[PDB]
């Protein structure tokens, strides 16, 4: 059940747009960032300037882009 790269190995560049926070695409840490399970994609809750800091560590839940469905 180890993570798996989506259009970072088909993508030569290696972009983990999906694995990782699509505004960076990759270079980041994905142990610190949120996956959502509907869209398998990272939150930037660490990323932006200021740190969230609350990272629920659960890394199970939806990101607001989708709860709003
Ligand atoms: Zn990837
Ligand atoms: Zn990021
Ligand atoms: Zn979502």
């Amino acid at each position: 059940s180890g993570p798996s790269c989506k259009h970072c190995k088909d993508d030569v560049n290696r972009l983990c747009r999906v694995c990782a926070c699509h505004l960076c695409g990759g270079r980041q840490d994905p142990d610190k960032q949120l996956m959502c399970d509907e869209c398998d994609m990272a939150f930037h809750i660490y990323c932006l300037d200021p740190p969230l800091s609350s990272v629920p560590s659960e890394d199970e839940w939806y990101c607001p882009e989708c709860r709003n469905d």
